[PDB]
């Protein structure tokens, strides 16, 4: 089987004094996709021996950023949406493998107070477009973090989280509205009943000691994917970052 993992690493040079290279080498993905790099190619010094690298940095230092990690040759990459507005923060990677698109995704954050929501939800239309052109030729994989928790069960404090991002009515309604245009969310495929499943925890005093957190980072695929499914993870003992690793495991 092959396994894919993702991990918003909240800055890819903290994380690396954190322990980063440990879980990338114990791990030992077939793809293995970072979301928040903070950092430019350029100035990359760590080595990821044995796999392809692909990065998608942003105009604005220290922000955003994504790399894709690769055994196999894509048999081609393509970076951001092929819209100038909306390419210039480095969240979105496409590797085309064999059998399906793989999108790297950091999704933008609406912000405190929602003040970036207008455009989050211009995002949401756009990316949603991009995903289903993808499939005219292949079926697609997501991965990242989606900066959306989709029901109740995804997150610890759901009544008073919803004017927060990441919980708005607008925000749950665009990921619902993802799934319906015919995408899986991996890990309730496989788990739907399970509590307390979450990526993120914030800075609130032993937050993640006490789990409390929620599930913004996910992998989706395309319904005909389904039979390929073997497994959905949530490495929640992963430390390094205000998110753990998520994985999906398929034939
Ligand atoms: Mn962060
Ligand atoms: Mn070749």
């Amino acid at each position: 089987f092959m396994k894919l993992i993702s991990w918003n690493v909240n800055g890819l040079r903290a994380c690396m004094t954190k322990g980063f290279m440990d879980f990338f080498n114990s791990v030992d993905a077939d793809v293995f996709c970072i979301q928040e790099s903070k950092m430019q190619q350029e100035q990359n010094t760590f080595e990821f021996k044995g796999y392809f690298d692909f990065w998608n940095c942003a105009i604005k230092k220290g922000y955003s950023g994504v790399v894709t990690f690769t055994k196999k040759e894509p048999l081609s990459v393509s970076y951001g949406i092929n819209m100038e507005e909306h390419d210039k923060e480095g969240r979105v990677i496409t590797c085309e493998f064999e059998s399906f698109y793989l999108v790297n995704v950091y999704t933008p954050n609406s912000q405190q107070a929602l003040s970036r929501l207008s455009y989050r939800m211009s995002w949401e239309v756009e990316f949603k477009k991009f995903l289903k052109a993808l499939e005219l030729k292949k079926p697609v994989i997501v991965c990242g973090d989606l900066n959306v928790a989709h029901n109740e069960i995804d997150l610890e404090n759901p009544k008073t989280n919803r004017k927060n991002a990441g919980f708005s009515d607008e925000e749950r309604e665009k990921f619902s509205e993802l799934l319906n245009a015919g995408f899986i969310d991996t890990f309730r495929y496989f788990y739907p009943n399970k509590e307390k499943a979450y990526t993120w925890w914030s800075y609130m005093q032993q937050a993640r000691d006490k789990n409390i957190g929620w599930r913004i980072d996910y992998f989706l695929c395309s319904n005909p994917l389904k039979t390929r499914l073997k497994d959905a993870l949530i490495y929640k003992d992963i430390l390094g970052s205000d998110h753990c690793p998520v994985g999906l495991e398929l034939v």
